[PDB]
């Protein structure tokens, strides 16, 4: 069941989907990130078209809405990625096991689009072009991180094996969140865009 | 969608069988076992019934079985652990990020092993403060591999010119395969827990 926004892919199973500028979608997505990246210039943005992964996705989702007993588990955030890890990031999505580490040994994603921007995150490649992916994460029900960290904390110490879906830097007002499990993260859109 | 030989869960996600000793089900797990480790004694053989492991890992076989070209994906393999990992492997199943390194390393992921006896080791199945070693027969999609390498948080590329079109898995040995190493979550379901002695 693959959305109905996605394009036809000829009985294919992977497509990279280069958005239309000034259409609903790329006004949509360039605005999530000009709103904290407007001194960056959008060379274009790419819809992630990755059946397999969209399915794993789907599953863990529709299995924390049901362990979650309510929705909202899901968040909009941002991935900066050095060129050398897109094809495989495209391809794979986001592997814990390939910078800060300080909040556990997991997949890191931003609330802004500004701090995926660093150079650190979004390393430019020979001509200046910079990698930042909009994710679909499996936030859920989150805690505070800390270093060393290979899962999220149980929700209680009285049942170990019930665990938090992600970790933060700070509960109240996040700026990073942490997922520990393969398919928590469906890369939607890659922008390529320059300083 | 869940298979229809499963007890009855009522509305719950996951539930631990006992099995009964003359049912084909204990005696073919029991045979597969003694094969190599007759030394040893079953105290008992419980059946994993876990709902989202086993979706998530039948959604991998399925994409397995599309991607690669009428192969027989699944192997059965054996597990060894310390009792402090059971109650997180029967919820959580198999996490690379947790695994111990092998005594010969052809990756760094998730050991599964041919023999029972080699999951039967000490180092593998520790004997708990009760004398009871713990290991897990466990369907694994091993798919389309090569001889591993100590080096590997992936599977390699079967081709160096397409560095994303992995290998599914990595052996010790290909002509003679005695241990799979897989490198992502959901490729492993742990089907069957069976507690032994000396
Ligand atoms: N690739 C990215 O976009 C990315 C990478 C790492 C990020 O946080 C790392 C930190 C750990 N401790 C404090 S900062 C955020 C985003």
């Amino acid at each position: 069941n693959l959305p109905e926004h996605w394009t036809d892919m000829n009985h294919q199973l992977f497509c990279m989907v280069q958005l239309e500028p000034g259409q609903s979608e790329y006004n949509t997505i360039k605005d999530k990130f000009t709103r904290t990246c407007s001194s960056y210039a959008i060379e274009k943005i790419e819809r992630i078209q990755n059946a397999f992964l969209w399915q794993s996705y789907q599953v863990k989702k529709r299995q924390m809405d049901i362990k979650n007993d309510h929705k909202n588990n899901e968040r909009l955030l941002f991935h900066g990625t050095d060129a050398d890890s897109v094809p495989y990031v495209n391809q794979h999505g986001f592997n814990r096991s390939c910078n800060a580490v300080s909040y556990g040994k997991g997949t890191y994603f931003a609330v802004d689009a500004s701090y995926s921007a660093k150079d650190t995150y979004s390393k430019p490649d020979s001509n200046g072009r910079k990698h930042m992916y909009v994710v679909r994460v499996l936030t859920g029900v989150f805690t505070k991180g800390r270093a060393g960290l290979v899962t999220p904390p149980p929700k209680n110490p009285h049942n170990p094996t019930d665990l938090f879906d992600s970790v933060t830097n700070n509960t109240r007002s996040p700026k990073l969140f942490v997922v520990f499990f393969d398919n928590q993260a469906y890369p939607e859109y890659l922008i390529t865009f320059t300083a």
